[PDB]
């Protein structure tokens, strides 16, 4: 395409530093023999080391789009650039003009081109994932909504990968985003607003409606829950392993007996919006073909879940904002702020340092563990 | 023994590749002088530098045995040797056979020898422990008894390199497999074996006695756990930190006055199979003489505890199997499944990717933060 | 200042080899002409190369004091000044006193310096960032007051660097050390010491007063709970986003009306300690400023957090203690315990193997998942 048609020109450009003598005026050429031989052998193993390790870390669609320029990549891309055309221009004035007679230069010029390009390949490697591994900062992760927070532990990274990696840890680590869950306590904001520190006293010494509220709902649903675990047992146990059918025959005979209370349960837990019946169906007969219990399919309803679990229509990755004061292309600090807003919710990131720990030593007697029964 | 002498070879490569013209035709070299002297102290460093990292990276036990041929082990066992057998025909067509008077020749064909070896070492590392840091694909983990599951994170491995760090993650995270907590469910199923649509409506309404018997099991527990506290602190008050005794009669002494209460939270809780009175004794001497809390001494028992806790021949791993469609040296892609069925369980696993993350920017003025006493 | 002049002579030093004979001696020297000027080339794009990785990774601030020496580092110096001292000793005993007329050999030696310090880098990086990468060992650590207890996995590390990365996790995963937290059970323990096998027979048949207290006192946690809830709601329904003010004089207008149940709540939990009241500003301000729920808000006060949310002064790490019976330079290996001792607790820490996990294959026909509705 394009990158890959570049990566050809900087892999043939050293093979063509080398050929062209031998094409171009092989009538002055002074015979090498076997001190060049062995370098060109050298030179071909180091050119199968290049292009095995750029397919194994380089060979790979972007997985991101950040606001700002990537900065090591593009002093990567410097770098080489810079390199070839700097070589290019020394073998073109130098080499290629003078037509210079001894070989055996033009052959040390290549090997020491592919040695710096295998350098390169280090460096690249040595920008892009190593200086991010030895854990230099904490990040505090907080969802605006329900308050759910993580830490995590980061390297060196710009404000643009900490997101990355934050973003990266939501899919996985948190639950999804319930907008149902919310409105119970909006409604009852705004029953306030229908209506400082003398009104604070009369408000605790007047029946709290939300403790008897939350109690009864918890009863609610363990009945629920209870009712439900009953109906999946009973629905499961009515086929055999061995009419022959396939597992998605076997999910819709078994469905109907355990429907209405898995309905009952998704409206008490108001997770009604996220699971279709079609997607009920189809993870009943993952549960079926791959020999599970009734607990590890009532596992996926049971809890809120994480965010990935779901539809790919569900959770949404297209409309990330990172809200920050500083550039984003600066590294992390100790006690900078930034914001990830998504289309309801945002997670505030704050970031501390690790610090600086002293160790010593106690040297404890092993023999002093001998002690009595005396009252202590 | 095998691969240490073969190692022993291509360190020894060089060296042979140096040593053979000062030994068999000492009487037609011409002098190097102080053209080959710095080319041998290079050489000795870059041995060095080798010798230390293969030392680091690789003189270590293998850790597992996957079901078909590891890919990239072979891949380099593979250029090594072709590597090392092209050198050595190299150097006995040409160098050897037509005896190249120039032994500066040699000596710096020794020393691009030395250098390719350290870029096939650092080709090693790529391959084996570089590619698999970027996190491409996540994982779900579901145990396909009581449904417990985890997500995880990986690169690009293969189905074996993956179920080998799903298997590693098995014993530090999950719980350990407890088949007594799973017979009060199937007794039901069978009781319900005794005996559609209309019949799950007589169901619903027809008093669970699930909920009850949850709840007055919850309680039974509860009360257990509160005596079994009263019980080891009271236990643990009868000794002080100074008859002298080692902790082994110390917690001979203090242990007839709990027995019986942790015994009975062990049968309330089922898990009495799981430790011995000298698993408890051990771990009761160890908690006596590192100077801990009963508390600290009961949480080992109070909740069910991860799977490596335990004993050595409680959990088992030499009998894994890997159920999967596709041929498991493939590597990941998303939507596949593959199973880990252990003796009595499975490990469900099915791999999604990680999506394509679009991040922008706000710009956020930072004194528009100023508002209002107003009633929202 | 003192590591970065010793820098500059290493990176000075090939450079020094360089220009030393085009400037004392300059009417001897044969010309290089188009043979050196590549090589010159050559070795100023790998001392680029060496310069950003050295930047890249060796350019920051060291994070812990450690008991004895550290083992690789000190290998790593030893290694880095025998290196250069052994080059400088070769270039002025044989080239700078004889005064070698050839100016290539003298610039490949300069360019197999450069050579062998980007190998030297190289090697530094393996030994102290890669060879703790794959998983060999896996840690339990305890805290020896309320036996809270985390798993993780390390590599080939010493038990120096073991212990700091267990001082890593603790701040990020345990919660917060509490002493009021602590007094309920040694109180209790004291009440005892007031006044064997018969006696443990009276005391399970004589009204257990624990879990009666811990029933009330989680009521009485749930009410103050919901009555913070209310007032925290209410209070934040008094301010609208848009008399103007900034989120500090709207924190202190609308803290007053809940001030008092979020004392209460604190004093209720054993919290009131951890929590000043410009703390409680400063985070109200915050919660204000980024446009927060209240339970966003309040999420900070519900639970006790980890040991880092607080204030720098309240967790201390200028004093801990490791404890160790063999040389905690050693490495880790399958049995050992080490505890780090802090001012008040300790951290009881002890190692096991992950163990040698064999793989195999079952090939189960997917057309064998076709099945019957017979009664199980």
């Amino acid at each position: 395409t394009v990158a890959s048609f570049l990566g050809l020109l900087v892999f043939l450009t050293p093979i063509a530093f080398i050929l062209l003598p031998p094409i171009l005026w092989r009538d002055e050429l002074e015979p090498c023999g076997t001190i060049c031989e062995g370098l060109f052998i050298s030179m071909a193993f180091k050119l199968l080391i290049l292009l095995i390790g750029t397919w194994a870390l380089f060979f790979r669609k972007r997985r991101a789009d950040m606001p700002r320029v990537f900065v090591f990549r593009a002093l990567l891309l410097v770098l080489i650039f810079l390199f070839v055309v700097s070589y290019w221009l020394f073998y073109g004035v130098r080499i290629l003009d003078s037509r210079d007679r001894n070989y055996q230069g033009i052959v040390q010029y290549a090997v020491s081109l592919v040695d710096a390009l295998l350098f390169i390949h280090y460096l690249a490697i040595v920008l892009l994932e190593l200086r991010q591994l030895q854990p230099m900062f904490t990040l505090q992760v907080v969802r605006s909504t329900d308050g759910e927070s993580r830490f995590y532990s980061l390297g060196h990274l710009s404000i643009q990968r900490a997101a990355l990696v934050v973003l990266e840890n939501y899919y996985k680590d948190f639950t999804i985003y319930n907008p149902n869950l919310l409105t119970a306590s909006k409604f009852r904001a705004a029953k306030h607003m229908a209506g400082i520190a003398a009104a604070a006293r009369r408000r605790d010494s007047s029946h709290n409606e939300l403790y008897y509220e939350e109690a009864e709902h918890e009863r609610r649903v363990k009945k629920r829950k209870a009712r439900l675990v009953v109906a999946v047992e009973e629905a499961f146990i009515h086929i055999q392993r061995l009419e022959v059918m396939d597992p998605r025959e076997a999910a819709q005979a078994i469905f109907p007996s355990m429907a209405r209370a898995l309905q009952k349960y998704l409206r008490i837990t108001r997770q009604q919006n996220y699971h279709s019946m079609e997607s009920i169906l189809q993870h009943l007969a993952f549960c079926i073909t791959n020999g599970m219990t009734p607990k590890a399919f009532l596992e996926r309803y049971l809890s809120a879940g994480p965010t990935l679990q779901y539809d790919k229509d569900r959770w949404l990755s297209t409309q990330w904002r990172l809200v920050s004061d500083e550039a984003v292309t600066n590294g992390l600090r100790d006690g900078i702020v930034f914001v990830l807003k998504c289309l309801d919710f945002s997670l505030v990131v704050n970031v501390k340092k690790i610090p600086f720990i002293i160790l010593s030593e106690e040297f404890i007697d092993p023999k002093s563990h001998k002690f009595v029964l005396r009252l202590q």
